[PDB]
């Protein structure tokens, strides 16, 4: 009874970032090394798409109006319909081939980010190098923790009182206490470590159970954790192998929007996988998730 | 089947730098933050040491008599028999905190060595402050890279047209082509990534059939790798988890000997297990080694 389409063949390089836009009915995303930005209506099945000059990793909505996003090393705002982007903040100014990779809204208005060393490929890449920031309301940016290897997929608990963080190549997914006044996090402990069959912990979202849902990338498949127990309560598989990241959206956010990509794939995977890179929507689960925060600068 | 023994307890804080000497039948090996070169006499079973004025992370043979061995940032010669030290050349006079890590000498008698930032845990230190040097028999030094992390094991093919060489947190063994007449390298590449549970690659061996076999600090073992396919052959596993170099010795190279360190282990970590820092002989490989060959300077 779970269905799993394309909703959109979009042959992503490498599709992220998911974000559901309640006003709108519509999602956005990204695709990271072909820098560009993308917001789909769910009604009308209309994509817009608009590209910029770095790796775009991640999206939020502003909501003042407007997206943000983390384009290369910059915290940056987003006017769509001007195809215009100001710079809020930069980062890492020191390395000289890092990006951010994934972000997300606190629950205050604050959009955290984490970077890495750029990529020939998975652990092909200075080790390492990135750090996990946040960028405040007033546009000041914290700096929390460094020696990230990939900064990926992250989230809060629903009483906002834990922050749950994915350094992929930890195969790890950890908790951190989380002070939603100061947005201040400490006592990192992991909750959950991956299975060999689960491969790399990429994108993670809760759900309004208060459970993790994380994409596996190369593991071709999105699996639910309780943080609590510290057990895997269910895996739903994709029809395509490097799923990347997941959100929920829809009808009372009782839909999960999947993104996955189509670099590092040979012939033979792409005939198999003709949609490797599109958007896949899963229905059917019996859990809703909750809607994203939208940043408060 | 594998015997694997501990034939010397001797609880390194920093067991390194694994060196047979088969005209005495003796194990050469270093105690680094100890500021120990140490011989066992594989007959009689007893262990001199002598102790130094810095950190010492590397010994080898030296063809003339005594050793050569890398002291603080000083390529050095040891008279073995008065205890003394005379600095052959100096490196890395720039840094806040470096130090030698391993090295071994060429199939020409050049001894190589490469540096790091000195710690402060493991593995966390001053990122990229470490180059790869060799000493020439007139003593003069080779600058080939800098910005290493870890330098760290290393090797030669058979036919000595390759050499092989671990910077630690690079999670890589590197192969370069390598010119005997000249010393020099060229066309860096990998040959193997280490996976999550093999930690972090340490020293390293060859053996005679032209298979690497590498020390997986924190992963309690051994790992015998094909340069040519990168794939990996086989793994002994260790009774402790901090194992740090290996070599071959016993008759013929027939055994291998792996060293492993104490530094940094739990009480726990130790009650669990004992002989943390020994001297552990693996008989039953199946495989050989090679010679260690002599410093000609
Ligand atoms: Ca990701
Ligand atoms: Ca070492």
């Amino acid at each position: 009874s779970i269905k799993i389409e394309c909703v959109l063949p979009e042959n992503c390089r490498c599709g992220e970032s998911p974000v559901w836009e309640e006003v709108s009915n519509s999602l956005l995303f990204v695709d990271i090394p072909a820098k560009k930005v993308c917001r789909w209506d769910s009604f009308t099945k209309q994509v817009q798409r608009v590209t910029m000059d770095a790796p775009v990793s991640s999206v939020a909505l502003r909501q003042s109006g407007g997206y943000v996003a983390t384009i290369g090393t910059k915290f940056c705002a987003l006017n769509w319909k001007e195809q215009s982007a100001v710079v809020l903040a930069t980062v890492d100014n020191d390395k000289k081939n890092n990006r951010f990779n994934d972000g997300k809204v606190d629950p205050a208005g604050r959009y955290f980010a984490g970077t890495m060393a750029e990529e020939t490929a998975p652990a092909v890449l200075e080790r390492h190098q990135g750090a996990l920031y946040s960028l405040f309301p007033d546009h000041h940016v914290k700096k929390y923790f460094d020696q990230v290897d990939i900064s990926n997929g992250l989230d809060w608990s629903l009483d906002h009182k834990i922050f749950y963080y994915i350094d992929s190549l930890s195969y790890s997914v950890d908790a951190f206490d989380y002070d939603l006044q100061t947005g201040q996090i400490s006592n990192r402990r992991s909750v959950y470590k991956l299975e060999k069959e689960e491969q790399i912990p990429d994108g993670m979202c809760i759900d309004a159970e208060g459970k993790l849902w994380v994409a596996c990338y190369n593991g071709g498949r999105v699996i639910r954790l309780d943080p609590v127990t510290g057990k895997r309560l269910q895996t739903v598989k994709l029809p395509v192998d490097k799923t990347t990241s997941c959100c929920f959206g829809g009808k009372n956010y009782s839909e999960m929007y999947v993104t996955c990509a189509r670099d590092g794939m040979d012939p033979e995977g792409l005939l198999r996988q003709p949609e490797a890179g599109g958007i896949f929507k899963i229905t059917g689960l019996g859990v809703k998730g909750i809607a994203p925060y939208s940043y408060a600068g």
